[PDB]
């Protein structure tokens, strides 16, 4: 089982839900958390953990890791739990900042129907993922990998692509072990 239902009497549940509603902005009043589930994929967790340690040694930017959101469709949920996030299933809607997996800093964005469309029961899927944003650069329509660092840098590419280099709200990640789905929020409209 890649999904374990979290009980409301736990601190883990209350931290996920508090962080969700804090970033829900104008939607805070219009969205109800139905269910919270822990995502279990030990191989990815362990691989993510190694990636994390190498970025802590290397990166000029702190923090190396952010807790971001990813709204998805109901049929894509078993895929992410079992295999993690896959940039090859770019079907979703668009890839205006590159052909990667899109993460939002605020649940207010991921909770929009175009990202988390409700099923027939009105349940909307929003993954909580630990993402290794690292050193980021500007996203663009052509990107198949992170943006180029350009002159003044030893490395050729950044770790992630962003919507705005000044005040980022969207992060695009282009590596299979760079984002770890830790929870699934099943929410709905009031
Ligand atoms: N699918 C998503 O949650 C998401 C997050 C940030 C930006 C975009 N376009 C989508």
């Amino acid at each position: 089982m890649n999904l374990e239902r979290l009980a409301e009497n736990t601190g883990e549940f209350q931290e996920v839900v508090r962080a969700f509603y804090d970033t829900l902005d104008a939607a805070r009043s219009s969205i109800r958390v139905v269910r919270v589930e822990r995502v279990s994929h030990p191989l990815l967790q362990q691989q993510y953990e190694l990636y994390r340690e190498r970025l802590l040694q290397r990166c000029e930017r702190r923090p190396v890791e952010q807790v971001l959101y990813h709204g998805t469709t109901a049929p894509a949920v078993p895929d992410i739990c079992a295999h993690g996030f896959n940039r090859s299933f770019c079907g979703r809607n668009a890839t205006v900042y590159g052909k990667g997996v899109y993460f939002a800093r605020r649940a207010s964005l991921s909770v929009q129907d175009r990202y988390s469309p409700p099923n027939a029961d009105g349940h909307k899927a929003v993954f909580v993922a630990r993402v290794l944003t690292g050193d980021y650069g500007q996203g663009r329509r052509g990107l198949r990998a992170p943006p180029l660092r350009g002159p003044g840098h030893v490395l050729l590419r950044y770790d992630s692509a962003v919507d705005c280099i000044c005040q980022p709200s969207i992060f695009v990640i282009f590596h299979d072990t760079q984002a770890l789905p830790t929870h699934l929020i099943t929410c709905e409209h009031v």
